[PDB]
């Protein structure tokens, strides 16, 4: 039980954390010039290859793992991936000149990601004391393909009862790169036995891959945060926002399983941060092939470059520090 | 001494595996869309640098053994690598319509693989209790190099003696990319002493890096067997069949150096397993250039569509039940 | 204290390294024809995240080491850089035909090296007895720097007093790929904590990655060096003779921090094959687009051909023995 001190020496050495020192080590580069790139063949085997690591420890979570206990945290998940955006559907829209919802309801994009939560809050979960279950990854999958399904149903319908009418919705999305590779990862995890090739080659340069990955986001936001000033003031206010808001109303919301159905307060922490996370990487290749008419800077300047750090700034060591009052 | 009923458990368990799982991974979502695509530029960083771990194997082999031991399952692989294209010259071609034999010297392609054999026999031949010498992979180059120039020579003095009358050979094969990227891992291996490179880069990521090649030779196969249909209904029945024959006639033939020699009853199993294996990388990039009549479907489709399923299904889980029945 | 005797027993087993048996092992199959090539895409992410390994070691260096002691060695490293340069406008420039300056200049860019002397003296030096200080990588950005602006500068300030009177020059070359990419290996070195990313991916395939960038720099030599018989008879002589003076330069003038600070003996060999090394990876990069009147072969073929086999070849095994000597 330890005051608001505590929280400032984990503020300071989680930025300096390598997962967000590379994000803000690319921001700072490309103020500076920086004729680097790292070309567009690599940056399509790290998204793949990335999200097999991920496909993978969750497939591998459900075999060595009871069907009673992971009922009540997976619908805990679905109903608050498919809650977010009805959420950003009633809080982003009535607003001033830039209501427009094909644009917004895209900027309702937070389901789950891959640069925290996995290898952000896992590693500083059991970095200091606190223990969690085996299925942390296995919320990943749940929470992000329902979640970006009711981004594009929700944005479709209200396309065709305005300006037409004045299964083959969610088949385009999910048959596509960055989701059918981690598909490939549960059936992969739940049927197959690859114990061999995961610990050796998709677990250990996974933490290091994520940096090349957030080094590529990190210098490509610095115009497109710049770009945002065209669009609006209120997706700002949305982005630093928001990832505390959908922290709370998860973390109360796991408060149930606990007195409930096990779920070890340990783990109800990495149930708040996933919820919180703006997609990175999942996100983008879908939505844009989905919805077309996107304005593609609202949905991504919002998840890339405020979104995320935020979602590692200042809700990761809050969780901890919730945690640790219990 | 167990019988058929221990196959059954094996090949269920060995269909597990992580090799042939992304193979068969790769082809179901390739029925199903999946945009997912691995880029040319990684796909040839892959076939490059997991044939220098094969070249380095079978160089580092030749330095730490005698040249007394060596001669014998060497000159019965040599002979083995010729004799398979031969047979194939007079099995395969005496047939109906599809007797094109330029396209049938190169179906019979049947020389040594690096994604089994090399992964797939020797990670369940000392997984169980079998013991085996310390030259596996030194009997690669071997029934490579001269089962592929007899493919050449053969189908083109066919070609002169029929058209045009009715050392430069080898040079163009050998000299080219994926078997001078081989023949650099052999006089480095034999040579210089690469203890540090080999092992830590080329030898922990090898057998990761070959589920992202058995992953593009999966769903690059959905649509090449669908192909094969307009080819024949003949290059099927010697693509389930020629790797089952092609183990029995090195089995007994490598059953004159356990009785004469000392390569053991584990090592004749690691040379009966190698001639019933249908090259995947060494074999395509050969065989096009050098034979470019060549209907590139017959040959390819045959050997990693049928050849190899067949050759890590039925006839690596098959040796291992004869030789622990001796 | 043991004679030349020794000095050919380790020649042949350090020609038989793993660093350069790859750049003689990449000549070899030039002449014999290899149409294998690694594309264009992973020959700049090799240049990268081998450039980062190098800014880390350095960065980490500077945080866990007083800088009281690190001022004598820096002082005679800067210092080190410039006069090379100078040295070469001198000694290379008064002589005949080929004294064009501005490819000459370049010629003397001999700061230091990724592929010898972090990988090639230090995996000598504590392979055998003695021990180095934990500022060897240190060395690197330092005589990098200021090494490859004074060649800028001189042969940009002679061109103008000559030809057109008959910050921004340091700016355009510091802010480019392979440069950026050393400045954010220090800046993350220095005020982050990197030490779950760095050992564990950036770390343990360095070595690995640094035999494919010799394999490029050795078949592409050996047409580049028979090329440079059109250029003169006066490069090859400064190639075989300038990686053995500059050693000897730097050896005596390290000598001054072993009988006044704490850097020791074991360390000076770790100062004086860094400077008798010719850039090859932060090298072309720069000095092409700062000098474009370049002729880009005079100072490429008299560093990647000539000058690194030499500077592994016939001047780490002498200072080892130097120091041996002592």
């Amino acid at each position: 039980m330890d005051f608001l001190s505590n929280f400032l020496t984990d503020f300071v050495g989680q930025l300096q954390s390598p997962t967000l020192a590379f994000l803000i080590g690319g921001m700072v580069i490309a103020a500076l010039g920086t004729q680097l790139v790292i070309p567009e063949a690599i940056s399509t085997i790290i998204v793949f290859m990335l999200l097999t690591k991920i496909g993978l420890t969750g497939g591998m979570a459900i075999r060595n793992s009871n069907l009673t206990e992971m009922l009540l945290p997976v619908a805990f998940s679905v109903i608050l991936g498919i809650l977010i955006v009805f959420i950003a559907r009633f809080t982003l829209a009535k607003l001033p000149n830039v209501r427009t919802v094909d644009a917004l309801a895209t900027g309702g994009l937070f389901g789950a990601v891959s640069g925290s939560t996995m290898a952000a809050a896992l590693t500083t979960l059991e970095e200091s004391k606190i223990s969690y279950e085996a299925w942390a990854g296995a919320l990943y999958p749940f929470m992000d393909i329902p979640a970006l399904v009711t981004a594009i149903v929700v944005a479709n319908i209200y396309l065709n009862k305005r300006k037409r009418k004045s299964w083959p919705i969610i088949e385009e999305s999910l048959q596509g790169p960055a989701l059918s590779a981690m598909l490939l990862g549960l059936a992969l995890g739940i049927f197959t036995k690859p114990e061999s090739v995961y610990e050796g080659f998709y677990d250990p340069l996974f933490r290091g891959l994520l940096s090349i990955l957030m080094l590529i986001m990190g210098m490509e936001a610095w115009s497109r945060i710049g770009e945002l000033r065209k669009v609006a003031q209120w997706y700002v206010v949305y982005s630093l926002i928001a990832p505390i808001v959908h922290g709370f109303i998860a973390f109360g919301l796991g408060m149930i399983a606990h007195y409930a159905t096990g779920f070890s307060l340990g783990g109800v922490v990495v149930l708040a941060v996933i919820a919180a996370s703006s997609s990175d990487i999942s996100g983008p290749p879908t939505l844009r092939a989905g919805i077309p008419s996107a304005n593609p800077s609202a949905y991504i300047g919002s998840s890339t470059a405020i979104g995320t750090p935020i979602a590692i700034g200042v809700c990761i060591p809050l969780f901890i520090g919730l945690a640790q009052t219990l």
